[PDB]
RNA sequence: GGUCAAUUUGAAACAAUACAGAGAUGAUCAGCAGUUCCCCUGCAUAAGGAUGAACCGUUUUACAAAGAGAC
């Protein structure tokens, strides 16, 4: 659990003159110690400015705090540790942006100093944010107003940040190594009570899940998932791998997680030579590793005016600082190509191209 | 047609979308090992050091069917 604690390195400066931007907060405080990052924000009535400064070390911060109550051309500033001012927020809509979060707070009259979103490099689905406000009391006010708020059909979660209090995820059985997947069952074997009787001896079973539609399209091979109450039981159930059940040699293994599956689907595309498949897709690059496929979807629909039905899938390729958009057909993909190349996304200009173009652009970013 | 196979198919990824920062990761983008070059200490083609970058190996791998290509 021990990693870092920003309240030892990060200070809050209150009452800076309206002229003070990032650049010149930097210049004022950089003698205090080396600085990693500065953010600046207007007060509610635009009468003064707040700054948030992350120092490289706690002693840079303590040095900054020695300037509390000093005068910066006209104004008596206050410099303190930024402590108890961090919120954590999740279950906002998939396409919600840093700006949207900032307007959310602004509509309740709360200044936001910093809003930090996670890298999607290793998991495309991550969706949460940390948000620093200017007082403990604002933080409490945000929870009271925003926790439980319905936004575009999503019930928001907003809390005072405390990672030690985090909750169990609804899919944590799989992360703990407690869920097995059973493969190559026949339709005759794809029956809950049948699997239950055959696996109960390994340990107590918590859940059995059978993906729908396997009998109904009568598959040759069917699959199922089973969650045990503890790890050891599931590990014992792996002895059933390569064993006889009815007329089948079945397979049994610990279920994989979505990020692992999704990454391998991307790799398959990145190695395809099936030009049929490749004619249907285009890449956008370069993109921040914070940008999700939902945000890209929303861009495509709201700003480029594409219909949702024309878009089959959107996948991240953060190792080349891009994304892949698979369209309904190649003719549509070819028009979109010209339209998207040079378009604006998140206030910067993006490009579109084939996979190879995305690589060339990335390799050349390396040089 | 014997030995290596990029890959394809059987074939279905459930379980609540979110659910704790680059504070994240499973070779998921890894570990280990090697080669060349880049960067700082030096008269330097002597010896150290930290980064990189381009490469080369090796470790790993449910089952069945089919298979560009490669001895
Ligand atoms: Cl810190
Ligand atoms: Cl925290
Ligand atoms: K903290
Ligand atoms: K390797």
């Amino acid at each position: 659990m021990l990693t870092r604690n920003r309240e030892l390195t990060t200070v809050l400066v209150k009452n800076l003159p309206k002229s003070y931007n990032q650049n010149k907060v930097y210049k004022y405080f950089k003698h205090c110690g080396p600085i990693i990052h500065v953010d600046v924000a207007d007060s509610l009535k635009k009468n003064f400015r707040f700054a948030r400064i992350e120092f490289a070390r706690y002693d840079g911060a303590l040095a900054a705090i020695t300037k509390t109550h000093k005068v910066v051309g006209q104004n008596e500033i206050i410099v303190s540790h930024l402590t108890e001012c961090t919120l954590w927020m999740t279950n906002f809509p998939p396409s919600y942006t840093q700006r949207n979060i900032r307007d959310l707070l602004q509509d309740i009259n709360v200044v936001a100093l910093s809003i930090r979103l996670p890298s999607l490099r290793f998991n495309t689905s991550r969706r949460f944010a940390y948000i620093d406000v200017t007082s403990k009391e604002d933080a409490r006010y945000c929870v009271e107003k925003l926790n439980g708020l319905k936004i575009e059909g999503y019930t928001l979660v907003t809390k005072v940040s405390n990672p030690l209090e985090k909750s169990k995820r609804t899919d944590s059985a799989t992360l703990e190594g407690r869920e097995i997947m059973i493969r190559n069952l026949s339709t005759e074997l794809l029956d809950e009570n049948l699997l239950r009787e055959s696996f109960e001896g390994f340990g107590s079973i918590e859940k059995i899940n059978i993906p729908a539609g396997q009998k109904e399209h009568s598959f040759n091979n069917c699959c199922a998932f089973m969650v045990f109450e503890n790890k050891d039981s599931a590990e014992r159930a792996l002895q059933m791998n390569r064993s006889l059940l009815g007329n089948r040699e079945i397979s049994v293994s610990l279920a994989d997680k979505k990020p692992f599956l999704e990454r391998n689907e991307v790799k398959r595309l990145l190695a395809s030579r099936n030009s049929k498949e490749l004619e249907t897709l285009i890449c956008l690059f370069p993109l921040s590793d914070k940008v999700s496929p939902s945000l890209i979807c929303q861009f495509l629909q709201e700003e480029i005016h594409i219909n949702e039905k024309d878009i089959r899938k959107i996948l991240l390729v953060s190792d080349f600082n891009g994304a892949i958009i698979i369209f309904r057909d190649s003719k549509f993909a070819a028009k979109m190509l010209m339209i998207l190349n040079g378009s604006q996304f998140q206030g910067k200009v993006i490009r579109s191209g084939t996979i190879n173009d995305m690589k060339r652009y990335y390799n050349n970013q390396q040089n």
